[PDB]
């Protein structure tokens, strides 16, 4: 049986008989997705440049701005949310009292900014926390860690557009079929390969690698157990770059360095989401001390480590640095 | 004023005289491009899954390749990565161009979904005699045109010729390429490097040398930053908006590369030295390359021209 | 702000604490629209004209499949009626549920080659006996009807959703692929200035039907005449009646004495829509969504649209009886 | 073998040994005609409804046609339903063709989603004097190109020539026109007939009677089938596919009927005759009226020959 990201989680909401706001909730963000991709695929594109002699000039926003308006206005309206968190702005939002729902989402609209003017693979990061606080709504409700996630995911804007979504009982993967803005379900409960053979990092950066991140990078290279050296892939776009560590296996890392000695990636709306997918799949994320989802932040816009990946790839890591301590 | 693929190389070839046959090649082809993304795309894949109740991509591609360019009546050879011998068009279609192209490169790739891309370089076909898989046999200075289309987070079509470069980006919202950055050309020098690190074991002592002054610059200058898609049109496209370096060199494992000259290298090469770059094999420009197979592989480093006369310049000290 | 359908039929269940049954359909019934329209506008037909070599179903079969198969897997119907199908469809026991669905996938399909507006109408109605599912379910009068509306592929993809509340009009935006909500509890005109019918059965006309005609040509009340337009596609024709005013009739005529549109999936939704927006839709005897069903193929007359237009041909009507 | 418009177009310009100027305008026309498409089925529509936290489509429609014209280098003249006065490109883009159109038919109905077009006609100037309205002024018999879009289920271009007439089929995923129907011939006699009955009180007696004899056959054969769709396009596509006759003629509010000569009677008028049909006003055929005012209007009745030469006939009776 054919199966649509809104039929399965109507269904699947049915089963578990919540009361409807997470899915009205996944509903408007699966919109805003829809509309973000073709937006990305430069739908329109031809008015930009004139071709009704530019007097028609949204449209003029860059990309930025655009999807994180269309996240921001669909969350607000699903009447699901309460307080919203974006790598574009300083401070949390807080919903409208008419528009208030008990969701707390964290998003990063469009992740791969170095990146779009050389048209490779952008995504759309999400991660979603229930109210846990009695108080009024504020940037405090924000502030929990990535094992209070009821539902986090992406949306990659690669070759195909696909939205992941990874709850507690596993991750599923959906297609978009553009023809008809629908997204199909194409595999359900996706569990990541338990070792894989590439390694994902920024290498440019080697003069400013903890030993530990440099001992790793060399077993990879130079296996000391003579075995095959692993493959090398880095796009630079975390949705990109985590993607293929869960389709493929293996492993990915933004460890700490200098010009970021507490990493590079954002802990609410980067960090999490990517490791609530990740372990949710039968992998792990960890900061090389801790597990991310276990880190309680006190700054929505805190910086994490990060090293995610097939168990046994992140298992051989946390070996490394226990070794330099 | 805005402009078209389409309009733009007809009026061009217009200006130049000349008979229409390459202006029919690339409408054909531009229609085969269009196809192969929105199959890429996943245009209609509710219907694989059974919405109402057969190819893989890469077979699909050659295919709307093969039938828009033989229906263009504009070529008489063509030599696809995914054939083992040059296609002969049939006498009644026939043209006097030649065609190397890669219908859909990226393959351990489709199934992650990043960036793929088509790419395709065009020869006019010297010889008087029956067109035979001899004539895609020329070095890369012979090329009329060459280019590709990436299948990006949009898909965009770059074509060289020899006035220049020139980027077409693709509106899916009425299937026209608009031309968005005319006479492209490369940065002189950029900041980043693009190759597998994966094959440190196996790199010759100069791609390990070269490598090393990107990580720890001899000027103190940044270091460069690393990226590498492992998709080749993904990895030249950004080198040539960004500027910076793109290596797939000879390692010890297999000595003449992995990349294919005719349909991946030579396109490459000739987009980057329109665009004012470079690209070497290590002891001649991939131009120059006379080809004796048409599936021959050449070691491949391109990209801004001051780091390719770096690496060049680490090169001839190993020797 | 902003709705689109699936958000707006989600949040009214959710307000009505249904089961989510009937939003299930709806959602299924929107995927299986929006591939119609993918189909209807042709989109890869230039595969079908040999673009990747040498070298499927018809327009009709496959929206057919495409309404069957959704309406089937979103486990929420038992009976599906189709103009295409000559017998109603029982769903298998494992994907039945509580809805009975007759529907025209593709109306108008002696207009496609004229590449005229085609339509999808549809009448939703809970299942009424516990019997095992039948035909006989079907049979219920257009009063029943728990939701019916219609989809228009036009020169835009209309969705026009009518249920007890009322009468909203979605737009399809086929860059993203929603119905985006453009015309909320929409209302007819009381009275219009078109009229709508195939006037070359002029030779087999009621006499009813031929002076009301006359009354829109020649005003005895020395105004204006009416406009005349007949798209011949019912969904374009009841379309323009909706958002327009004015009267549309399919009457009887001696060759086809009891109509020639369809009672279950075509006049009952049409007069669904008709009434929830404040129009009328009648046989001259009686109410279109009075007349009890007897077989699922089965025709009707009707003349619908703005209430005071539909009055008056009444009134025409009950002189010549 | 498969056809697109640019394709088709070119080659047969290749064959006639033109300078591809005709070539270059009908392919600026398509790329006009696919944004008007893209637009009318409200690709983008959710935009303007709050999707992110208003110039009317047919003044868009002009717009895209009007400027893709412009910077076609084919045109000099332009005359177009929403503008008063024909507009003169200027100097450095001047082309040789006048086109005379209607960026989108039937529009004051685009609220019932009704089917909306775009016609045009294709003049080559005929002067050298300085471009000006008077070079629109020619008989339709001038025409060198003329036909139309149908933006209705499918969007469909109908392009009629000296040769005759073709009908391309958008495939909007890849934006290419698809020939679908090669050198179309309208039927002899058809059953269709089309008209705005509600102007019967002020209808000619020879329209009264022949209309009659649609309802009343008196040979007592069967009676034809009415259709008024009141989109000029969409009744005129219907009368080329299914044959019949389609009727906006002279009465009392309008001795010259309502329709325009120039950019509605005029390439309607043309398609018919290159498909073996007629097209009059009643006195003479609608191609020879010479014009004298741009927007001036015409009488026209058109379709199959047996269906407008039994309408003559009928007027004959009555004049
Ligand atoms: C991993 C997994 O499958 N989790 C369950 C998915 C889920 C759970 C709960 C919701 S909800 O609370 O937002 N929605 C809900 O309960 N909807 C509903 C649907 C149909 C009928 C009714 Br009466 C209620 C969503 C998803
Ligand atoms: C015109 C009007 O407003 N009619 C009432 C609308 C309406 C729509 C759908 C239903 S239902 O039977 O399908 N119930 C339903 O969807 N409930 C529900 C509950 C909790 C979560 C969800 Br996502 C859905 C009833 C009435
Ligand atoms: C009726 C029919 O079969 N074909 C239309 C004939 C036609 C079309 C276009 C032109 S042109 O004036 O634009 N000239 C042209 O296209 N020239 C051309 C094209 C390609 C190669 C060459 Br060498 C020349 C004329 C006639
Ligand atoms: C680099 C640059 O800036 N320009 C060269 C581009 C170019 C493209 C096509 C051709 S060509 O070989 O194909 N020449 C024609 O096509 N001429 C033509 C003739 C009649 C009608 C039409 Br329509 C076109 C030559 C050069
Ligand atoms: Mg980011
Ligand atoms: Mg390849
Ligand atoms: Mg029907």
């Amino acid at each position: 049986d054919v199966n649509t990201l809104t039929r399965f989680v109507m269904e699947e909401g049915r089963k578990a008989r919540g009361t409807g706001e997470l899915t009205q909730l996944l509903n408007s963000l699966c919109t805003a997705v829809k509309a973000i991709s073709s937006a990305v695929r430069k739908a329109g594109i031809a008015h930009l440049y004139g071709i009704a002699g530019s007097t028609n000039v949204d449209q003029v926003k860059k990309l930025d701005v655009l999807s994180n308006d269309l996240v921001m206005n669909m969350l607000k309206s699903s009447f699901a949310t309460c307080v919203l968190v974006s790598e574009e702005d300083k401070h949390a939002i807080i919903v409208e009292p008419e528009k208030r729902g008990k969701y707390v989402v964290c998003f990063d609209p469009l992740d791969g900014s170095s990146n779009i003017d050389c048209l490779v693979s952008v995504g759309t990061i999400f991660g979603i926390y229930r109210k846990k606080s009695t108080d009024e709504p504020s940037e405090k409700d924000a502030l929990q860690p990535g094992r209070n996630l009821v539902a986090a995911g992406y949306a990659l804007y690669g070759s195909a557009t696909m939205l992941v979504l990874a709850m507690d009982c596993g991750v599923n993967c959906f297609m978009l079929d553009p023809a008809i803005g629908e997204f199909i379900l194409v595999d359900k409960d996706v569990k990541i390969k338990k070792k894989g053979k590439i390694y994902s990092l920024n290498e440019g950066y080697a003069k400013d690698f903890d030993p530990a991140v440099t001992e790793y990078i060399q077993r990879k290279k130079f296996p000391p157990d003579n075995s095959a050296p692993y493959g090398a892939r880095y796009v630079g776009s975390m949705v990109a770059d985590v993607h293929r560590t869960l389709v493929y296996g293996g492993i990915f890392l933004y460890p700490a360095n200098k010009k970021s000695p507490n990493g590079k990636l954002r802990l609410l709306y980067e960090c999490n989401p990517m490791a609530y997918v990740m372990e949710k799949a039968g992998g792990m994320a960890t900061t090389g001390k801790e597990a991310v989802l276990d880190v309680i932040p006190t700054d929505i816009h805190q910086r994490a480590p990060v090293i995610l990946g097939s168990p046994d790839d992140v298992l051989e890591f946390l070996k490394v640095y226990e070794k330099h301590s």
